[PDB]
């Protein structure tokens, strides 16, 4: 475990993270897909050999020897909100599990289901809470991944907020 585990927020490509490990915004396919999901597919293509998994679990493929954590998050075009919203806790409950699983001190992760399966609604506090939720029992430093300047702000203010 981390020294000291910490939350950090960072705006850049996930694909660029400092960690010793990485989570994928997942289909649940194991397509290339758009977004997060097509940077991870450029940067680790090995890590989708066999990563199809169901909607709310998590798998984890190696690339080489560097974790990816598959997490298929909730499509809420498709999902009704309280299910989307179940699903979605899970998710980030099987990321919990495997990082704890992979014994790394530290984990990069975005937030599941804020893109292309927000179905157009702004959902950075569901999704960080449900982040918290699973991740606070863990002891590994936790850096969460974002593009937009905006949610860096509002992310950094909810890590604050808790100290
Ligand atoms: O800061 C943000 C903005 C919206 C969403 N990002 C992406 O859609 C996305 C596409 S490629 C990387 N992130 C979640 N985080
Ligand atoms: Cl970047
Ligand atoms: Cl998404």
């Amino acid at each position: 475990g981390a020294m000291a585990p910490s939350y950090r927020v960072k705006r850049m490509d996930i694909a660029k993270n400092d960690e010793e490990c990485v989570v994928n915004a997942a289909n649940p396919r194991g397509l290339p897909g758009d977004g997060v999901c097509k940077a991870v597919y450029k940067k680790w293509p090995e890590s989708f050999k066999n990563s199809a998994t169901p909607v709310g679990t998590a798998k984890t493929v190696m690339c080489g020897t560097y974790p990816v954590i598959h997490a298929v998050g909730p499509n809420f075009s498709n999902y009704t909100e309280s299910e989307g919203d179940r699903e979605l806790a899970a998710a980030y409950r099987e990321v919990a599990k495997e990082v704890t699983r992979l014994g790394v001190n530290s984990v990069a992760i975005p937030l599941l289901s804020t893109g292309v399966y927000s179905g157009g609604k702004d959902r950075l506090t569901q999704s960080l809470n449900h982040l918290f939720t699973a991740m606070d029992s863990t002891d590994a430093d936790v850096v969460i991944y974002c593009r937009d300047k905006e949610w860096e702000k509002k992310i950094s203010e909810a890590i604050q907020m808790r100290t």
